[PDB]
């Protein structure tokens, strides 16, 4: 049980380590689900055939498949991290992939047979598996083909909508309801109290958060675009309050992380790039604010810090756009193409620096050491490749001042530089982007579909009010959206449905295999050989 | 697809424009001209109108504004993001969706020829500038075709022959496929093996 808890993850708990089993153990029977124990034993001993036999006997096939996938993945990681023979690691990875494929195929069969029971099967609480659900087990194993399935996506959509039945045109009606509280009563609800069920759906919280962020960005633009007084204005106070409330919310969401160690939660949180960028931006804003309430030079420096800081808050709108079905994958593609762009920026820089150094050295041969020399190398050669070409400045004529020695070479090297930069490298980068688009697009779609789950969970676990108004909610401090509690009779119904689905899956697989061309050809050849031998023996006899 | 990228381009452009305007002009009364300086020049820049002496004026010269050296750096980053990354990504998007769009457009145009022909069949002879008179003044072919009994029977017989030939050709194609031949051969081989086993089972000697 301890090893199972170690391998499964953070908050998992095994039945062997609970009080009931310990009390039974330390005063000495039976297992209501023996095949659960048998399959766990087979997986832990790396016996794949035995585990596959045990999987298709008993109840809860999909939960067992997901647990086996997670356990094999963890065991492979542990073997790889202890410097073992490294073939055990690939064997364990193959086992994990086999179990994941089994889970995906079972989900597909269940969804095809009956959609409502398929959705019910992915959410009911698993008493035998640490009170988890199939969706949680799939997310913990990072099974992307499972979450990106149609049934999982529709379940995520239903959890996103909450207790609201509208599906044809959302967003506009949510915004209208937030802006017009009396307009809430005109909406239809699933099976007064409509206000509570409206202001607690994740989509309503998301739209409230988005509107608050838009207003905050508007106020930030206003304060940077107008002249500052000695002390902050009302809009500046609102901006500071929003920044502070967002900072304390980010701080307190670190203390609700799964690990029990304060220093462990910090490094777990510092794994999303948006969190690191948010922390850096908040620190920079704090520095600029504490430097703004001083004498004029420090005030100017703080204002410049504000001006630089507003760019990040502008760029952060892409994170909000990532909720759209089309904009999110595009942002992921941009992030993936930045690396290919950076691999060409270096070559372009080499060529640009060569040209700039040559031009500066030739045209200005009597220069004292100065820092302006480092600027003239990069400035104009960089502006030239974006259309700002001026022949009278790249090579000035020479009433006119005497001609510098070798001044005629500057136009020639300029022509070569323009040809290399604007024709060769640009077109090569275009070809690189063109020929890698398909796989990047597919991967981005899959990753966005997988990451919808964390967005839905995050907005389910958040307060009703947005950051500028959660100042009070900090002092004041799952029937659905996470789980689904089922009764005994409905549990039996779900078990029977799952057993029928797995039986149909195996029968269909056998029928497909037996009717393939290769199997028919093989069987025909064997039967023909045996028949030929039998006929030869029959003709061998001489009864005449 | 172009509109889905215009939004990202607008976000980047507005960030750069607000930063530049705020840094370079620190003493401004609220005015509607501020809303114009954010979009105007940053938009013209990405179409070739780049002027380094105006994006970052030198500073005999007026005193240097605090942080005036950051404008060329953010300008370089903005140009690199706009003219290299997003443009090439949009080119790739157009390139990789061209085939299906072209095929669908061809099919839709071929379908929509019919309504054009009907519309110009149902229209007056005179063109709009002088159809006024027609307004006051107010199908053997082009829509239908009226046929006689003998020709109707001919058309019926032709259709019956065509459907019979269609079914016969479909059956002939199905029966001569490799899969059907393999299946029939396997079944016959199995039955023949069972029959030969039964024949060899007897012992008349
Ligand atoms: C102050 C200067 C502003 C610097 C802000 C750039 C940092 C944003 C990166 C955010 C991130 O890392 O998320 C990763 C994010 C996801 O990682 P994950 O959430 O941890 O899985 O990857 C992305 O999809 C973001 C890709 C879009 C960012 C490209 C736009 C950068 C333009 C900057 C130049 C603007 C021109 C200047 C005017
Ligand atoms: C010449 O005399 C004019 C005077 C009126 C002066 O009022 C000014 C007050 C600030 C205000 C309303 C004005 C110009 C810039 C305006 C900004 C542009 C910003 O752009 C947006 C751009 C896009 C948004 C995402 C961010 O903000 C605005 C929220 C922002 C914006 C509309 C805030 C409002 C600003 C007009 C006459 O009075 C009778
Ligand atoms: C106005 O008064 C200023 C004066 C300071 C004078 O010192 C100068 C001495 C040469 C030095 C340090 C300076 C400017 C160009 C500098 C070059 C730029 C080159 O770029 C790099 C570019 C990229 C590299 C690959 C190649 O070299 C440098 C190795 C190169 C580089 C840093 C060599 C160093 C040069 C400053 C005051 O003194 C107290
Ligand atoms: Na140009
Ligand atoms: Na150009």
């Amino acid at each position: 049980g301890l090893v199972i808890e170690y391998l499964m993850g953070g908050a998992y708990r095994c039945n062997y380590t609970r009080k009931r089993f310990r009390t039974l153990y330390h005063n000495l029977n039976h297992f209501p689900f023996p095949f659960h124990e048998l399959m766990v034993w087979a997986v832990l001993m790396k016996r794949q055939k035995m585990a596959l036999f045990f999987w298709q006997h008993g109840e809860e096939a999909m939960a067992k498949a997901l647990v086996a996938c997670k356990l094999c993945k963890a065991m492979a990681h542990e073997a790889s991290e202890n410097d073992m023979v490294d073939d055990i690691s690939q064997e364990l990875n193959h086992n994990s992939r086999d179990f994941g494929q089994l889970a995906v195929e079972l989900l597909d069969q269940s969804y095809k047979q009956d959609e409502q029971l398929a959705m019910k099967l992915l959410t009911y609480e698993l008493k035998n598996w640490s009170n988890a659900t199939c969706l949680q087990l799939a997310v913990a194993a990072k099974h992307r083909d499972f979450i990106a399935h149609t049934c999982s996506q529709m379940l995520l959509t239903d959890m996103w909508m909450g207790r609201l039945r509208m599906r044809k045109n959302s967003g506009l009606k949510v915004i209208l309801g937030i802006l017009l509280p009396p307009s809430i009563l005109s909406l239809e609800f699933k099976n007064g109290r409509k206000i509570y069920e409206f202001y607690n759906a994740p989509i309503v919280k998301f739209w409230f958060y988005t509107l608050a962020y838009i207003g905050y960005l508007m106020l930030f633009n206003y304060i940077v675009l107008v002249k500052m007084e000695r002390w902050p204005s009302t809009q500046e106070w609102i901006v500071i309050s929003y920044i502070f409330t967002l900072g304390i919310e980010k701080m307190r969401e670190i203390l609700m992380s799964e690990p029990g160690k304060l220093l462990q939660k910090v490094k777990v949180w510092l794994q999303e790039y948006w969190n690191v960028t948010d922390l850096i931006a908040i620190l920079l804003f704090s520095v600029g604010m504490i430097l703004r309430l001083q004498d004029q030079p420090f005030r100017s420096d703080g204002r410049v810090i504000y001006c630089v800081n507003i760019i990040y808050w502008y760029i952060r709108l892409l994170d909000i756009f990532g909720v759209n079905k089309y904009l999110g994958p595009y942002v992921m593609m941009i992030g993936k193409m930045m690396i290919d762009m950076m691999y060409f920026v270096i070559i372009m820089l080499v060529v640009l620096m060569s040209f700039g150094v040559a031009r500066q050295a030739i045209l200005f041969p009597n220069e004292e050491p100065s820092w302006k020399l480092a600027k003239n190398i990069f400035y104009m050669p960089y502006w030239m490749i974006y259309g700002e070409v001026f022949a009278d400045q790249i090579d000035p004529p020479c009433q006119l001042p005497p001609c510098k020695t070798g001044a005629w070479i500057v136009p020639a090297i300029m022509a070569c530089y323009l040809l290399v930069a604007n024709i060769l490298l640009v077109n090569l980068l275009i070809a690189v982007f063109n020929n890698t688009f398909f796989e990047v697009k597919s991967i981005s779609n899959q990753v966005w579909k997988f990451q919808r789950y964390q967005l839905i969970m995050t907005f389910h676990e958040r307060p009703v009010l947005p950051p500028p108004l959660i100042i009070f909610s900090h002092m004041t401090m799952r029937d659905y959206g996470l789980k689904l509690f089922i009764t005994d009779d409905e549990l039996k119904k779900v078990h029977d449905f799952e057993e029928q689905c797995i039986e149909e899956y195996f029968r269909e697989k056998d029928d497909r295999f037996n009717s393939s061309n290769d199997e028919r050809i093989r069987v025909t050849s064997e039967r023909v050989e045996n028949m030929s031998m039998r006929l030869e023996e029959v003709n061998e006899r001489e009864h005449s």
